[PDB]
RNA sequence: GGAGUUAUCUUUUCUUCUUAACAGCUUAUCACCCGAAUUGGUUUAUCCGGAAUGGGGUCUUAUGGCUGGAAGAGGCCAGCA
């Protein structure tokens, strides 16, 4: 499974967040178990939440596509770097690796 | 404030007067509102704002207007020696 056709999944049972900030706090506190970084994800800000989790020692996805392939396997228009997992629910994202 | 026209006739008809550096007061655009849940802006809007979120949160520039200088000074037009 690619985390893509899994993320539409996380929408209903389980629960995600979008953004910067979202993510900050996600892996500060460490309500994220497995981050997603796309592609175009701008300078400063993208190398910030690879760090913040590596230092947490929460969990990253690298991305296949880009950021409106990201947006688009949650829901919105714009040009979505990451995605937060919180909480799987339906997702089988966490049974990839068995 | 001033004058009803040489010719019939005219006092809410025409004309003249009707003003003033600076400092203080304090507005459009931009960006840590990057970030972005949401949606003010004819709107296509990912955008940015009423409204909501972080980390602990807010800010610059600036047509005009308001206020001070001006206790004082000019000026339609007249009164005396």
């Amino acid at each position: 499974e690619s985390i893509n056709q899994k993320l539409a999944l996380v929408i209903k049972s389980g629960k995600y967040t979008l953004g910067y900030k979202s993510t900050v706090k996600s892996l500060r506190q460490g309500k994220s178990k497995l981050i997603i970084i796309a592609a175009n994800t701008p300078v400063l800000r993208k190398s910030e939440l690879e760090y913040y989790a590596m230092l947490s020692k929460t969990k990253v996805y690298y991305f296949q596509g880009g950021n409106n392939e990201l947006g688009t396997a949650v829901g919105k228009l714009f040009r979505v770097g990451v995605v937060s997992i919180l909480e799987a629910g339906d997702s089988d994202i966490l049974t990839t690796l068995a």
